[PDB]
C-alpha cells in the first residue's frame, strides 16, 4: 500500500508517504490538499485515531480534496484496508441488535431504497471483506468504513444516524 499526502493542491509543497495504517498523521504534515494513491485501498479520516469524516480512496491522482469528497483539508489518520479476493458478504437488519428482517448483500448496492425499499439500517453484520457504507444512494453523503465484525447499532460504524443508502465492496480496480 502506498499513498502520499501533500499540504497544497496539485501535489505541491510538504508531503509524506505512508504504507500502513497511521492513527496520527499530524506530526507528518499540517494540512492535506492533494493525494496520490500509488497502490492499495484506503480509508482516510478528518481527525486522528480514525474519527471525524471518513473518505475511501483507491489508486489515482487527487489534485484537490473535492476529488475525494473532502469536507476540508484535514486528514489526520488513515487505514490501509486489507485486500480481499473472492466473496464479500454482509447482512443488514431493519432493527438494532440484529433484529427484524435481514437481507444478505454480496455485491455493491448503489441504492438500498431501490432494492429493499429501505431508507435506514439499524444493525449489520459483515462476514467477509471490508465494505464502505454511504449515508445516501449512489455512494453519496457521509462515508463509513465497515470491516468484518458485528455492528449492533449505527454508532458502532460511527454514523450520527441510521440512514444507509448504498454499499460498496472494498476492492482494487483489479
Amino acid at each position: 500500500g502506498k499513498i502520499t499526502f501533500y499540504e497544497d493542491r496539485g501535489f505541491q509543497g510538504h508531503c509524506y508517504e505512508c504504507s500502513s495504517d497511521c492513527p496520527n498523521l499530524q506530526p507528518y504534515f499540517s494540512r492535506c490538499n492533494s493525494i496520490r494513491v500509488d497502490s492499495g485501498c484506503w480509508m482516510l479520516y478528518e481527525r486522528p485515531n480514525y474519527q471525524g469524516h471518513q473518505y475511501f480512496l483507491r489508486r489515482g491522482d487527487y489534485p484537490d480534496y473535492q476529488q475525494w469528497m473532502g469536507f476540508n483539508d484535514s486528514i489526520r489518520s488513515c487505514r490501509l484496508i486489507p485486500q480481499h479476493t473472492g466473496t464479500f458478504r454482509m447482512r443488514i437488519y431493519e432493527r438494532d441488535d440484529f433484529r427484524g428482517q435481514m437481507s444478505e448483500i454480496t455485491d455493491d448496492c448503489p441504492s438500498l431504497q431501490d432494492r429493499f425499499h429501505l431508507t435506514e439500517v439499524h444493525s449489520l453484520n459483515v462476514l467477509e471483506g471490508s465494505w464502505v457504507l454511504y449515508e445516501m444512494p449512489s455512494y453519496r453523503g457521509r462515508q463509513y468504513l465497515l470491516r468484518p465484525g458485528e455492528y449492533r447499532r449505527y454508532l458502532d460504524w460511527g454514523a450520527m444516524n441510521a440512514k444507509v443508502g448504498s454499499l460498496r465492496r472494498v476492492m482494487d480496480f483489479y
